[PDB]
DNA sequence: AAAAAAAAAAAAAAAAAAAAAAAAAAAAAAAAAAAAAAAAAAAAAAAAA
């Protein structure tokens, strides 16, 4: 996981369209969505972060909203970061994940042993949280995820345990739409089932709109 | 009268069994407490004219 040949990147890098190649070399087990990918390519790289002074933090974290009506892999998207980002972790706004975005503290389950269980979002401190199904999120859980895509950290106050534990991630989420279907006579605000603070904390909004084209309806089908 | 004897007869030392005294003496199991988590019932606050 160490790398040894910077040549071959380097070399790489002056083909003059390594940017395309690269957009081209993301999810290839999913068909189209080439601004997805767009996007999503430049959220994996990121941009610089940076604090003038010590007093005007702003993130370099470019966040990635996929609200897209169902069966248009969003998921999928989401699986092929988690497969290629370094530190990243897969949560889920349903009770179906190993980890959750809320930091809590308990005893173990199979150590037995009193732990400080931050959550999905301070695991992913210098990678990517991928959140799936984020407009069904609890109260607690946005909460949570507000926090820490607003001010880059997460608040303990649970036992004894006054903290305050970083969660520098990159949010990668995916909604559907109010009503299972996106509907463009509407804003994307009122399509999506999520407050405006929320929507605000992410750079790329992809609207993944689903329609009947036979081209490519018959190319996916292909696929 | 003293001169050999020839015993008591005392001492030191030994034995010599008794019968009493002296000297040795942690690790294994349990329970209780305090803490957890879990099934159930119970008590809250969002729904609409
Ligand atoms: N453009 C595509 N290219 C390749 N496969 C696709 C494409 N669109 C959908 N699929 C396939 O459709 C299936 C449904 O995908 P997925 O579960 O990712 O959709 P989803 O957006 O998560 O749906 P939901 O919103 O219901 O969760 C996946 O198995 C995926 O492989
Ligand atoms: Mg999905």
């Amino acid at each position: 996981l160490t790398d040894e040949d910077v040549k071959m990147i380097t070399s790489l890098s002056k083909d003059q369209q390594i940017g395309e190649k690269i957009f081209a070399s993301i999810a290839p087990s999913i068909y189209g969505h080439e601004d997805i990918k767009r996007g999503l390519a430049l959220a994996l790289f990121g941009g610089e972060p940076k604090n003038p002074g010590g007093k005007h933090k702003v993130r370099g974290d470019i966040n990635v909203l996929l609200c897209g009506d169902p069966g248009t892999a969003k998921s999928q998207f989401l699986k092929y970061i988690e497969k290629v980002s370094s530190r990243a972790i897969f949560t889920t706004g349903q009770g179906a994940s190993a980890v959750g975005l809320t930091a809590y503290v308990q005893r173990h389950p199979v150590s037995r042993e009193w732990t400080l269980e931050a959550g999905a979002l301070v695991l992913a401190d210098r990678g990517v949280c991928l959140i799936d199904e984020f407009d069904k999120m609890n109260d607690q859980d946005r909460t949570s995820i507000h926090e820490a895509m607003e001010q880059q950290s997460i608040s303990i106050s649970k036992a004894g345990i006054v903290t305050s534990l970083q969660a520098r991630c990159t949010v990668i989420a995916a909604a559907n739409p109010i009503g299972g279907r996106y509907d463009p006579s509407l804003t994307f605000s009122e399509n999506v089932d999520l407050t405006e603070p929320i929507i605000s904390r992410f750079d790329i909004l992809c609207v993944v709109r689903d329609t009947v084209d036979p081209v490519q309806d018959e190319m996916l089908a292909r696929f």
